[PDB]
This record gives C-alpha cells, structure tokens and sequence, in this order.
C-alpha cells in the first residue's frame, strides 16, 4: 500500500515502473509553492517519461504568474472553484477565460500563460509534457515537498537563488515584464 | 470560436498545432461507445503525439470489458459518481478498487483492465498514451462520433467486424475470455 521511491520516503506511487496502483483523494506526492498545494498522482517514471498527472489547488486570489515552456504542452481542467486562465498565442494575440468545473484550457509550447484562482480552494487537474519529457517535480524543487495534507497555512516563498537556478531545469521561463490586456 | 478539423465538421479544438484554446464543459469532441459518452479535449495533434485528455461518462452498471494496451499507459481520475476499476498486474495478481471523486487509478501497458460505473452519470478523466503515441480516436473508431450532448439514448453497438479490425489500428487487445477472480464481478472468486 505504501512505498519508498526516489522522491519520498513515503509514497502511494510505486518505485517500479509497470506496476498498477490506486491512490485515494489527496494522497499523491505533495508539494507547496507559494499558497498552492500540488499533488502528483503519476510521474514520468510511471509512463516512460511520456506524461504525468497532477492537481493544483489554492486560496482565493492565488496567482501563477506569466511564464512559458519551450518544449512542454499544458492542460488545465478545472475540478473545483473557478480559475481565470490568461494565454498569449505565438503571434501575440491574448485571451482570458474564467474556467469553471468541467471547463478546459490548453496552452501549447512557447505560449505565455498565467492564471488566477478566483474561489477559495479552487482546483486544477494538470497534465504537462512534450518531446522533452515531463517536469512535474518542478514544484517541489522550486518550492518544497510536503507531508501535511491541505493548503499550506503560510505561503512557501522560494529563496531568490532557487528562482535563479530551478526554473530553467524544468522548462519554465518566467516572463516578469509580460503585460496582460484581456480586461 | 468553432473550427473545422480532420475529425469533426464543428469542433472547439483548433486544427492547427500550436494554438491555445478553451473549451466549456461538455463541448469537446464527442463519441458513443455502447452506453458511454467519451469527450475529447486534446488529442495527439495538439501535443506532438505525446498525450491526450478526455472524459468518459456513463449510466449505472455500464461495464467496459477486459482489455489491454501493449504500448499505452492509462489514467483514471474520477470526477463524478463512483467507478470500480479492475486491474491484473504483470504477474497475474488482480485487484479491484471503488474509486470515488478525487481518487486515482493507473493501468501500465500490458495489464488487463476493466471497469464498471456504479452510480448514474459517473465520470472519469482519462489520459491514454505512451511511447507509441496517443489512443483517443479509438472510441469514435470502434464506436461513433456524436453531435448531441449527454449519454447515448441507446447503446451504440459496433459491428463484430470492427472488433478485430479497429483494435489493431489502435493499441487495444480485447480479452473476452478473461476471468476476474477479485469478486464484485462475474467470475470465480479467489
Ligand atoms: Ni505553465
Ligand atoms: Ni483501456
């Protein structure tokens, strides 16, 4: 039922590829990054580095700021609350949409994107992968792994040195000068 | 807003790779296979044939019979109702689990699997992919694409012809003569 893996002393994901498994609600590998809880149910180890499966949940007003991925495609499927997704296409045209549970957003590689959770404890199902493989361990590497359940009581704010080195390692480029005009 | 694609007259999936998009609840490309409605939000064309994203929903008691995928890994993430997932590992050990919303099941390649919807209008989020590519257009191939919304009124029955033509073009081998020994399903128990 419980396993030890390269990522956690205690996990419900098995260390060996090829093994079927089940995980109850909430019990994937957990990470905190600012106010968000990220929960990983499958990683690249489970899929020969083809895809992953994770949830992100957070408090009202939590922002994932503008960033892009050079070799990763990313799915946003809302399961709780309401999440406003901002996207810029390759040509520079911007759009925003308030996604409610069961709605879907797709962000192709090199498209700048950001989102804001607009309800308390909103939750997004994410899959993010591409030719480059998968990068779900980005969140615990920039932020921190967590054993506790539920939202971080205090936001985990990464040290500037982490921002300097970690994001490029996981195909994340933040775009701090980006401006949204989607109104 | 809408688009004409390789798969549908009217789709909310852009035909051109590299384009961001949004789709509201229910309005992905739809397919019927027996009693179930499959709704595709992203396919291989969107991800350089890396992964896909779809939902499967259906009536109480609906069963997807035993099958396996030789190169495809499959995710079950329950969003509505309750779904019992049966899996046989590579050793032959079988397990079953009732998955409720928020719960997760994973089926590695070459593992025989089946599931049963145990509430009306249960719903699964699925990803089905692997080193060989992505699996999603299987449902409308064995079954039929659909324009209406909601569960099929009557089960769409594939012609038996399709059941050993269509399977191979996709990565699915049916196991009609598979026996479950886990209980909670017909079969001889442990
Ligand atoms: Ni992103
Ligand atoms: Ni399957």
């Amino acid at each position: 039922i419980e396993y030890a893996t390269r990522h956690r002393a205690r996990s419900f994901i098995p260390p060996e590829p090829g093994k079927p498994y089940f995980i109850e609600k909430g019990l994937g590998d957990r990470a905190h990054l600012f106010g968000d809880l990220i929960t990983i149910y499958a990683g690249g180890e489970q899929t020969e580095n083809t895809f992953n499966f994770f949830t992100c949940e957070g408090p009202k007003g939590e922002v994932i700021p503008a960033h892009s991925h050079a070799d990763t495609y990313e799915v946003f499927y809302i399961t709780q609350g309401a999440v406003r997704l901002f996207v810029e296409d390759l040509e520079g045209e911007q759009h925003e949409k308030l996604l409610t549970p069961g709605d879907f957003g797709f962000v192709p590689k090199n498209c700048v994107h950001a989102y804001r959770m607009e309800r308390h404890h909103s939750q997004v199902v994410g899959v993010a992968a591409g030719p480059g493989g998968t990068f779900e361990r980005f969140f615990e590497s920039l932020g921190t792994p967590a054993e506790e359940l539920g939202l971080p009581v205090r936001p985990f704010v990464p040290e500037p040195e982490k921002f300097r080195t970690v994001p490029e390692q996981y195909d994340v480029r933040f775009r701090p000068d980006h401006q949204w005009h989607t109104g």
